[PDB]
């Protein structure tokens, strides 16, 4: 009750009305007075440290589009395929012109095409959101959170805006059935930007594909299949849309290049109809979208699992394509490698890490089965291959299971300011900090030591709802002489899921996404 | 006019004629589609300007 | 920027239109054109923050394209934003003026077209 500390209705409004004159992005000029003996400290100028970092902007969730780890005539995705196929061939009098997968393959190709077009839409839409209190927003966010050359977009928006609308109309003439629950997800994920609070000043997360999928009936003997080419993205050069369309064109002109695929498009309109197909909407003259405050999404974050569990190491990732052997089974299971920051070839004296039995945290006291399902699949399981290794080896791994997204690596950014501008465009640097999900007591944000595992630049706490950080402690540091692990993150109502219990859920969850059958006990058009 | 035609028809798409959008332009009208797509908005606005100029010619 | 500065209204009107010397379109017409611009800089003079004027390369040299005109505005604003102090000021202003106590320039419609006055 403030009424207490107020001697006068006035005197209060008089010395309490402090200003909140710090726009998110400007530096937090906080200061720390300190006293020491200059003789015993390796060079430290004054005894007053003025702040200089701005509140964190947000975090980039580099994810690898997922269809659900599948390697069986039964692992869901294939089931789904047969499912769909049946409904198309259902009341069709032609002859077997392509097996179940051949079809399914085509569809997904179309889906993934949209996943690009959508991120593009997002780019154009958000170029209109400006807020007097977040100087990050307009520009800086694009360049760091979405990895899109803003300066380039600004110069040629109108053209891109109109180009998008054209593509949209093209895409809307491609046989993708509007009933695939999976689409709705991917659409929502790459269409918005989520806030971590109902406040605009707060930080915000964003999802960004780490690449795309091309269609190709030449790449593997077994038949048509989808190849994944990496988005040159890992903090390299913040890409311009120019490049983003050129790739979509490649993508669709590729789906169109297979006579078989087209013959399929046909079979689909035959069985679904004018409006049985997905349609992405154009963009008006006014359109402008806004950052959203979706709690469910934050939860997904907090709980998720980062593949690159610790940026202090070097990660790989191959065999991300999706193939099909003996005309009836779909295949996809990405595999990677883990080496040290020095010998990109060996692992040496560093330590590979992945989490198994993990935590699950609910911000609601009475979590319902519903809330679980949703807050889950964003978390995945990674299993090592050999049981043991040598410094001269590589540490190989597969992905047991995961959600529809699969978070690869995560970075957050802040502005650091500089009074003495030796330049001008050099007096407001935007720097990143790697976010490691697994770490060790006494780690440092210097790749340098700590068995090759970095700690996190402590300012990450600014992200209310950040992923659970699991820190391991040597039996030494532990008060119980038995080694274990410490938990980090705003816990409220926690609980634990088994490696196996998690796999089992996604195995299901993903299947649900591409599930069709529910259009087999009743027919349309 | 042929220019107007070019800009206008860049919006017609039909699920049953994969020729239409592109291919037709390149062969039937002899107009670089890939080029138009990249810079439509600019051409659209340019056309409208010219139109106003032409409409001031006797 | 506070919407109450009478000075703004002037400069706005002066560089927004083109004036005729008669009610006739055939007549001749005058126009106002800045000979340059002003940058913000807290480094240029010891005494403190200050505004520097760089000549528009204009005196019947090469008739400039907008490409160049935006690039300079970007410089201009990214410059005002570069002073931590200045931002801390922006804040103090919203605190005392409010959402609509500030100046606002209006966008341009699909139809918009202005006329010589």
């Amino acid at each position: 009750d403030w009424s207490w500390y107020a001697p006068s209705e006035l005197v209060a409004k008089q010395i309490a009305n402090v200003p909140f004159n710090v726009l998110a992005g400007t530096p937090i000029k906080a200061s720390v007075h300190l006293r020491y003996d200059p003789s015993l400290v390796s060079g430290l100028k004054d005894q007053l440290f003025v702040g200089n970092n701005a509140s964190i902007m947000g975090a980039r969730l580099l994810y690898l589009p997922s269809f659900g780890i599948s390697t069986t005539v039964l692992d869901g995705l294939s089931m789904a395929a047969n499912q769909l196929y049946a409904y198309v061939r259902k009341s069709n009098s032609g002859a077997k012109v392509y097996e179940a997968p051949d079809l399914m393959m085509t569809v997904l190709a179309i889906q993934e095409a949209y996943r690009v077009l959508f991120e593009i839409r997002r780019a154009i839409t958000f170029a209109n959101y400006w807020n007097f209190w977040n100087k990050y927003l307009p520009k800086q966010v694009f360049e760091q959170l979405l990895a899109i050359d803003f300066d380039d977009l600004m110069s040629n928006k109108a053209n891109y805006c109109a180009q998008f609308n054209l593509m949209a109309q093209k895409i809307n003439t491609f046989a993708l059935p509007k009933y695939f629950k999976s689409i709705l997800r991917m659409a929502y994920v790459s269409s918005n930007i989520f806030m971590d609070s109902d406040a605009v000043t707060g930080q915000m997360y964003a999802f960004v594909s780490s690449g795309y999928y091309r269609y190709s009936a030449t790449t593997s003997e077994s038949g048509t299949s989808l190849v994944y080419r990496d988005w040159p993205v890992g903090a390299a050069m913040p890409r311009k849309l120019n490049r983003l369309f050129t790739v979509l064109r490649e993508l669709l002109d590729a789906i169109y290049g297979d006579a078989d695929a087209q013959t399929m498009f046909g079979d689909i309109y035959k069985a679904f109809g004018s409006d049985g197909l997905y349609s992405i909407a154009e963009i008006s003259v006014d359109e402008t979208s806004t950052p959203v405050f979706d709690v469910d999404i934050l939860a997904q974050i907090e709980n998720c699992t980062i593949l690159e569990a610790n940026a202090g190491l070097a990660w790989t990732l191959d065999s991300c394509n999706v193939t099909q052997s003996k005309g009836q089974v779909l295949l996809w299971q990405p595999t990677g490698t883990i080496t040290s920051s020095d010998n990109t070839e060996h692992i040496a004296g560093d330590i590979a890490v992945a989490l198994g039995d993990r935590v699950l945290n609910s911000h609601i006291m009475e979590p319902q089965y519903s809330d679980v399902l949703e807050w889950t699949r964003l978390m995945a399981t990674i299993e090592f291959d050999k049981a043991s290794v040598t410094s001269s080896e590589k540490v190989t791994f597969k992905v047991t299971s995961c959600g529809a997204e699969l978070i690869r690596n995560v970075l957050y950014f802040k502005n650091v300011w500089n009074d003495a501008a030796e330049d001008a465009s050099q007096r407001v640097i935007t720097y990143f900090s790697h976010f490691s999900q697994i770490t060790v007591t006494n780690a440092t944000d210097d790749p340098t030591s700590a068995y090759g595992l970095m700690s996190n630049t402590l300012d990450f706490t600014q992200l209310d709802w950040h992923p659970i950080i699991y820190v391991t402690e040597t039996s030494v540091h532990n008060v119980a002489n038995l080694n274990s692990i410490l938990i980090g993150g705003d816990l409220k109502r926690p609980t634990v899921i088994t490696t196996d219990v998690v796999k089992r859920i996604n195995s299901a969850a993903n299947y649900a996404l591409y599930y069709s059958a529910n259009l087999l006990s009743n027919i349309s058009t």
